[PDB]
Protein backbone atom coordinates (compact mmCIF):
# COMPACT_ATOMS: atom_id res chain seq x y z
CA UNK A 1 0.00 0.00 0.00
CA UNK A 2 1.43 4.10 -0.64
CA UNK A 3 -0.19 4.99 2.68
CA UNK A 4 1.36 6.16 6.01
CA UNK A 5 2.37 3.70 9.06
CA UNK A 6 -1.14 2.62 10.54
CA UNK A 7 -0.74 3.88 13.85
CA UNK A 8 1.35 6.98 13.36
CA UNK A 9 -0.62 7.84 10.29
CA UNK A 10 2.67 9.95 9.56
CA UNK A 11 5.35 8.26 9.42
CA UNK A 12 6.29 5.77 5.86
CA UNK A 13 5.44 1.55 6.41
CA UNK A 14 9.54 1.02 7.08
CA UNK A 15 9.06 -1.69 10.04
CA UNK A 16 8.90 -5.16 8.44
CA UNK A 17 7.39 -7.00 11.19
CA UNK A 18 9.33 -10.27 10.62
CA UNK A 19 7.97 -13.99 11.87
CA UNK A 20 9.42 -16.41 10.24
CA UNK A 21 10.31 -16.21 6.28
CA UNK A 22 7.13 -13.98 5.81
CA UNK A 23 7.03 -10.13 7.06
CA UNK A 24 4.23 -7.95 7.22
CA UNK A 25 4.64 -4.19 6.62
CA UNK A 26 2.14 -2.01 7.56
CA UNK A 27 3.84 0.45 10.47
CA UNK A 28 6.72 2.61 10.70
CA UNK A 29 9.77 1.56 12.32
CA UNK A 30 9.08 3.18 15.46
CA UNK A 31 5.74 2.61 15.69
CA UNK A 32 6.70 -1.17 14.92
CA UNK A 33 9.15 -1.03 18.07
CA UNK A 34 6.51 0.73 20.32
CA UNK A 35 4.45 -2.44 19.70
CA UNK A 36 7.43 -4.63 20.19
CA UNK A 37 8.08 -2.70 23.68
CA UNK A 38 4.62 -2.96 25.09
CA UNK A 39 4.45 -6.94 24.31
CA UNK A 40 2.14 -6.86 21.35
CA UNK A 41 1.19 -8.72 18.75
CA UNK A 42 1.77 -8.25 14.64
CA UNK A 43 -1.38 -5.61 13.82
CA UNK A 44 -2.07 -8.26 10.62
CA UNK A 45 -1.85 -11.61 11.77
CA UNK A 46 -2.12 -11.09 15.44
CA UNK A 47 1.50 -13.32 15.83
CA UNK A 48 4.28 -12.61 18.15
CA UNK A 49 6.59 -9.91 16.47
CA UNK A 50 9.91 -11.55 16.24
CA UNK A 51 12.17 -8.93 15.08
CA UNK A 52 11.72 -5.56 12.87
CA UNK A 53 13.55 -4.16 10.37
CA UNK A 54 14.24 -0.74 8.96
CA UNK A 55 13.37 -1.02 5.36
CA UNK A 56 14.56 1.30 2.90
CA UNK A 57 13.61 1.67 -1.39
CA UNK B 1 7.55 -0.16 -8.88
CA UNK B 2 8.18 -3.56 -10.47
CA UNK B 3 11.04 -6.04 -9.35
CA UNK B 4 14.34 -4.57 -10.38
CA UNK B 5 15.71 -7.75 -12.17
CA UNK B 6 12.69 -9.47 -13.60
CA UNK B 7 10.59 -5.75 -14.24
CA UNK B 8 7.72 -7.61 -13.86
CA UNK B 9 6.61 -9.11 -9.78
CA UNK B 10 6.68 -6.66 -7.06
CA UNK B 11 8.91 -5.68 -4.77
CA UNK B 12 8.51 -8.59 -2.19
CA UNK B 13 11.76 -9.83 -1.46
CA UNK B 14 13.42 -7.42 2.18
CA UNK B 15 17.00 -8.25 1.42
CA UNK B 16 17.83 -8.15 5.35
CA UNK B 17 21.65 -7.46 6.69
CA UNK B 18 21.38 -6.70 10.16
CA UNK B 19 18.30 -5.00 11.65
CA UNK B 20 18.08 -3.08 7.91
CA UNK B 21 16.24 -4.47 4.57
CA UNK B 22 16.37 -3.45 1.36
CA UNK B 23 13.01 -3.85 -0.22
CA UNK B 24 14.13 -3.28 -4.68
CA UNK B 25 13.32 -6.94 -5.92
CA UNK B 26 10.60 -9.68 -5.89
CA UNK B 27 10.99 -12.49 -3.54
CA UNK B 28 12.03 -15.18 -6.60
CA UNK B 29 14.29 -12.85 -7.99
CA UNK B 30 15.95 -12.33 -4.46
CA UNK B 31 16.38 -15.94 -3.52
CA UNK B 32 18.49 -16.38 -7.11
CA UNK B 33 20.63 -13.71 -6.34
CA UNK B 34 21.34 -15.23 -2.80
CA UNK B 35 21.74 -18.89 -4.27
CA UNK B 36 24.03 -17.70 -6.63
CA UNK B 37 26.18 -15.68 -3.60
CA UNK B 38 25.70 -11.83 -5.62
CA UNK B 39 25.61 -9.15 -2.71
CA UNK B 40 22.68 -6.95 -2.42
CA UNK B 41 21.83 -4.82 -5.61
CA UNK B 42 21.39 -1.81 -3.69
CA UNK B 43 24.43 -1.33 -0.92
CA UNK B 44 26.53 -4.40 -2.92
CA UNK B 45 26.46 -5.77 0.97
CA UNK B 46 25.84 -9.98 1.69
CA UNK B 47 22.73 -11.07 1.32
CA UNK B 48 22.03 -12.51 4.93
CA UNK B 49 18.37 -13.19 5.10
CA UNK B 50 14.99 -12.71 2.26
CA UNK B 51 12.26 -11.97 3.25
CA UNK B 52 8.38 -12.83 1.79
CA UNK B 53 6.49 -9.38 2.42
CA UNK B 54 2.81 -8.54 2.16
CA UNK B 55 0.99 -4.82 3.10
CA UNK B 56 -1.24 -5.07 5.84
ZN1 LIG C 1 4.33 5.00 12.64
ZN1 LIG D 1 2.14 -10.35 10.91
ZN1 LIG E 1 11.92 -10.38 -9.73
ZN1 LIG F 1 21.33 -3.90 0.87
Amino acid sequence: SVEPCVICQTRPKNGCIVHGRTGHLMACYTCAKKLKKRNKPCPVCREPIQMIVLTYF
